[PDB]
């Protein structure tokens, strides 16, 4: 202890306070043990170009098999959604639906057998989630991140993150920000329906003024 009061919030969370009614929340998966993926599947592109202004209908497998390589020893099968290292999200047929019932515009569903650590099919009505209408947007002059985790796309330290609607379509539910892989932006509605859901397990960091989180 020792460095006084530093002027910064702890993110807010809050509907009611004045602006907007629709919070934004950042997308992660709480899911430590069901083991990202570490090291990409059979037939992936590049970590970050998985959702780099392009889909991946013609770059991706349709139809087929995907693993998780075994970079980590341990983490079991998958859960609804399957965090990773990519700029792509795996998604059970369930949770699937769930956004599709929502009416979430610019999802794509990328379906394969997945196998787990255990070389083991376990998502087999699997789809993988892409997000299109992505086109550089991340605001970088108002928001306070620190970028190379791994390579010059992987954001470690955030402060402040300023929405990415300034480029992207502000009436997308759910979109992916672009100077960063697993940095898929969702509105309040769209978790909202997952908690009611009962879905496997969900982490949400505040993408309005992301405050000291590590996604």
């Amino acid at each position: 202890m020792g460095s006084s009061h530093h002027h910064h919030h702890h993110s807010s969370g809050l509907v009611p306070r004045g602006s907007h009614m629709v919070k934004y929340f950042v997308f992660k998966v709480m899911a430590e043990e069901a083991g990202y993926i570490e090291k990409l599947p059979n037939g992936s592109p590049t970590d970050w170009k998985f959702h780099e202004g392009i889909s991946l209908a013609k770059d991706f497998p349709v139809g087929g098999e995907v693993s998780f390589s075994k970079n980590y020893p341990d983490n079991r099968n998958l859960y609804d959604f399957q965090p990773n290292i990519m700029s792509n999200l795996l998604v059970s047929g369930r949770a699937r639906k769930l956004i599709e019932s929502l009416g979430v515009t610019n999802a794509e569903w990328l379906p394969v057998a997945i196998k787990d650590h255990q070389g083991k099919v376990v998502g087999p009505d699997y789809a993988f989630l892409n997000l299109l209408g992505a086109e550089d947007a991340i605001d970088m002059e108002r928001s306070e991140y620190e970028m190379d985790s791994l390579e010059k796309d992987q954001i470690g330290n955030i402060d402040a993150l300023a929405l990415d609607t300034s480029a992207i379509r502000p009436d997308a539910k759910m979109f992916r920000c672009t100077k960063e892989r697993r940095l898929i932006l969702i509105r309040e509605d769209v978790h909202a329906a997952f908690e009611q859901a009962g879905l496997t397990g969900f982490k949400v960091y505040e993408a309005e003024g992301w405050d000291g989180l590590e996604l």
